[PDB]
């Protein structure tokens, strides 16, 4: 976990914003996707070996799992 | 900060846990192991390369090496 | 804490700097480059997989997208 | 950068101790090393690719990077 990352295939970054979201862009400047359900600011973000996945880490003591494309896959509390 | 890590493989996640505990998960969100012994709160967790070895670092002034099954393997002083 | 990164081969390392610059440096003590461009704080860097590209986040909001020459490429807004 | 690490070998453990030092063990418990030389807490260690180099941040705005047997290289203002 790092609060701003590079995919394994250096196309998206992956960075924690302050308003409880993280951000997802492409290289080229695009905004791809807003990812939104922590309660507490976000620090930390990660993503799987494979890209496909992504981590975060947040001060509402949980780590949520998402799809690239969005989707909320898991929350450990 | 340091308090979650991922294993290089990234099926497993660790994070400190407020009660002095490490916690261990699967990515599908089950919970595998908690790791019971630091007397203080628990700031760092790091896995080895091949992702079989847990460290975790605490304000008891101890890293203590556990492997993923649970078992503690060692204690380290400074 | 995320104000310090190392490239994945080891050759180079950024820092943020407390003027709202980023500093590249080789693994021997030399300073390669500066990016200025930043308003407010840098509290985070991290180098692509190749280690050419820089990004650094800032307290301005922004993430800048840099080339390990120097040259800014690209600032992501949210 | 994390506050503690394994080397890219598994048999070297660093972590930041609260003294202003690094400390280096191997994974059979033995201290190997105290890197002694920051003068404010150190918060972060990395080693290189190789194993051979271990780098340290710390509070007093530094990065100090140092060889495996104790060794001060660079400091990095």
């Amino acid at each position: 976990v790092w609060g701003v990352a590079f995919s394994p295939d250096g196309q998206t970054i992956a960075s924690a914003s302050d308003d409880k979201t993280v951000k997802l862009w492409n290289r080229n400047g695009q905004l791809l996707q807003t990812l939104t359900g922590h309660s507490s600011s976000v620090w930390g973000v990660a993503f799987s070996p494979d890209g496909q996945t992504i981590a975060s880490a947040s001060d509402d003591k949980t780590v949520k799992l998402w799809n690239r494309n969005g989707q909320l896959l898991q929350t450990l509390t």
